[PDB]
């Protein structure tokens, strides 16, 4: 219990997904909750590396361009939330984004193509099952590299948990709990 | 090669209230989905395990009498055995409005067998709590949830389970229909 606010983690996020966004060509509405949320201060420097990866995976791969959410009935503006809280006594990290949703389709293809399952199992898989795939080693894209398999392998090394859930053209919402001790 | 899931399902009304009688609970068994085709290379294979899964919702889902009263439920327990085709799969659902997976029950056998720590216990999701029956030798015992898993697997199936504690739980079956 050498505590300190997630402030000291999140406080540099802002501008690089103002910077990202722009890069990218994306209108975001960035959110952060809960900065004053205290954490072991031994989980800092390992879990921001973890969550930027998050957040730009919600700026590239989720919000969707402005005219392309226009014709999906959505508002033009993406809103990419990150939050932090004390449940229990965890800390609770939540990257949440109302973009275009993980293409599951695309997932079984990769996972197939990475001998991780036979096309005749991929039939009958559930949504959680295909999204567990992200957290297999070596699953993200071959770039000390970055990927949501890195993100699981670091959170299980802080002895936490971490969640995936997404619906097709609704978002994304990423959860990380941590344990106080 | 398809048949009707009737071939598995006729057996499972008098085996039902076999069940319900020897165990004492009141249970209100549904069958839907009897005319539900797929294919025959399943049938044998998946009757043992749906029994189980039967067997499973009377005995540790239902509640006895005074228990229900008591949580303000309806003496007579529900129970339904669903079949249909949803997307290009087979989906076969055990569905009972009991107690609810104990999921405490499963934390504290995980931390006993060294497989969790106090600590990690309390970040896991319920999903990733509910998951632990699946592992091989986790549970009792020779019909165990993990051989439901395996049987499922190898007809190139999938299983999930859903509970919410005091409400009842659900298991799901995907089978392959190409
Ligand atoms: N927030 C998100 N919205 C939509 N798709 C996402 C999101 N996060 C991840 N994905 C998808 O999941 C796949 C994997 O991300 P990741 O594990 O970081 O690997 P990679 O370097 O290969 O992209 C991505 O390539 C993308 O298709
Ligand atoms: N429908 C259910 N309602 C409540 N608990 C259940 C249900 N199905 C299974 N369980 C719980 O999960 C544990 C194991 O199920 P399983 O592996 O099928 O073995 P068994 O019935 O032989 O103990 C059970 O011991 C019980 O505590």
């Amino acid at each position: 219990s050498h505590m300190v606010p997630i402030s000291f983690v999140f406080n540099r996020f802002p501008r690089m997904v103002r910077d990202l966004a722009k890069k990218m060509n994306k209108e975001v509405n960035f959110i952060m909750r809960g900065e004053d949320t205290e954490l072991d201060r031994t989980f800092v420097e390992e879990i921001g590396e973890p969550l930027l990866h998050l957040l730009r995976n919600a700026i590239d791969h989720g919000i969707e361009p402005k005219e392309e959410r226009i014709a999906k009935g959505k508002p033009p503006i993406g809103t990419l939330i990150l939050s932090a809280r004390h449940e229990g006594n965890n800390v609770v990290i939540e990257v949440e984004d109302d973009g275009r949703g993980i293409d599951k389709e695309k997932i079984i293809r990769k996972a197939i193509e990475k001998g991780l399952i036979d096309e005749s199992k991929a039939a009958t898989l559930s949504d959680q099952e295909i999204l567990n795939f992200l957290f297999v080693p070596g699953f993200s894209t071959k770039e000390r590299g970055v990927g949501m398999d890195v993100v699981k392998n670091v959170v299980e090394s802080l002895n936490g948990s971490i969640s995936i859930e997404s619906e097709k053209d609704k978002g994304t919402k990423v959860t990380i709990r941590l344990p106080l001790t």
